[PDB]
């Protein structure tokens, strides 16, 4: 057999290792060996590996990181293999995910999935507080007010859970708030972005969210929602299948609340892209594996609760009411998602934002000073 290696952060029950097992069972002359990475290590491990001459054949890379690798020659130009493919067609893909694999008018990968974040809420805790579980918060003021009402330390409940972690997750979580208030990563110190960061400060200062928000992943924050220890959660569709299994309460999911009544909805475009490293000894076999993965996209939501990056295969209902309501909401929020970059310098942009978030939330800098500093750094690097 030709043996390929594939690196991804996907957990044992998430798509990649399971797709690999299905592929390997074909006995088609190709086998794939999987290595699970941690979110925080995907970029560092894989660029080091490429630089030292032992990158894997295939990686699932976070979409904002794609341009760094593509621009540095780390990824194989798959333009001609895509053109020849019947399985993979560029017209199948949403424009944002497709653009994220492009560099210099060439394709350097194939989107794996797409996502964004939305607001989960525990309807039983809403009801118990005297709130209307059919009318979740629509505005930031409503969200914060609900979070206050739902914060009940005597019952071990925070009003809300989210992530402000000093990694790409914190940036991914903050950008929607800044963007809804009229900012972008290119202009992250507008008065609206300051208001967004002041609002985060309110959530932490008033103990509406755990202090661990500063250091905890989206996944680990949402585990507290699933356990009934946070009444609301801001997270992605990757939570759905686990939430269905673990959350022992009625819940819903709605669009991210907006800063003023009828202000624009906005969020960041999430999820990963398949890529082949440029010095693979097996470009055809690696591309065949990616074709196989793409061929299974139609079953991604029902099997894993993740969303394809594709307009050709609108996701059908599963038949589970909670899951299908989640689908409707994430499909709607996705319409407002904006790409991070493309930028080969995305990590430096993101680090600037992460540091602003931490500086403001710890009280070391005012939100204004924190974001002014970030904007100055970004102006240089971007």
């Amino acid at each position: 057999d030709v043996t390929l290696t594939l690196w991804s952060l996907d957990r044992d029950i998430q798509p990649a290792p399971n797709l690999i097992k299905e592929f390997n069972a074909l006995n088609n002359g190709i086998k794939i060996e999987y290595r699970q990475l941690q979110f925080d290590d995907v970029v560092s491990e894989s660029m080091r590996a490429y630089s030292t001459g032992n990158a894997p054949d295939i990686i699932a890379i976070d979409n904002p990181n794609h341009a760094m690798f593509a621009s540095r020659g780390a990824f194989l130009d798959v333009t001609d293999m895509i053109a020849k493919s019947d399985v993979i067609k560029t017209e199948n893909y949403f424009p944002g995910p497709l653009k994220s694999v492009t560099w210099d008018g060439k394709y350097f990968g194939v989107p794996k999935a797409t996502n964004t974040i939305a607001l989960y809420y525990n309807k039983d805790l809403f009801k118990a507080a005297g709130l209307d579980a059919a009318k979740p918060p629509q505005t930031w003021d409503e969200l914060v007010d609900a979070a206050r009402k739902l914060t009940n330390p005597a019952k071990n409940v925070y009003g809300i859970s989210f992530s402000a972690k000093a990694n790409e997750e914190g940036t991914f979580q903050f950008l929607p708030w800044a963007q809804m208030a009229g900012a972008t990563y290119k202009n992250i110190n507008t008065d609206g972005a300051v208001k967004a960061l002041e609002t985060w400060k309110t959530l932490l200062d008033e103990k509406l969210a755990s202090p661990d928000t500063l250091t905890r992943s989206q996944w680990d924050s949402t585990a507290t929602f699933n356990a009934g220890n946070a009444a609301m959660a801001i997270s992605g569709p990757w939570e759905i299948d686990r939430m269905l299994k673990d959350a022992k309460f009625d819940w819903g999911v709605t669009l991210l609340p907006v800063p003023t009544p009828d202000a624009p909805r906005s969020s960041a475009m999430g999820d990963y892209n398949w890529a082949i490293f440029s010095k693979t000894k097996h470009p055809a076999e690696a591309f065949k594996a990616i074709e196989f993965f793409a061929s299974k996209d139609k079953d991604m939501f029902k099997n894993f609760g993740q969303l394809p990056a594709r307009s050709d295969i609108p996701v059908p209902p599963t038949g589970n009411a909670l899951k299908d309501e989640a689908l409707k909401t994430f499909v709607e929020q996705l319409k407002y998602a904006q790409p991070r970059g493309p930028s080969p310098e995305w990590p430096k942009i993101s680090k600037a934002i992460q540091d602003a978030i931490q500086g403001a939330l710890s009280g070391q800098m005012t939100p204004k000073a924190a974001l002014d500093q970030a904007a100055e750094k970004i102006k240089l690097v971007d």
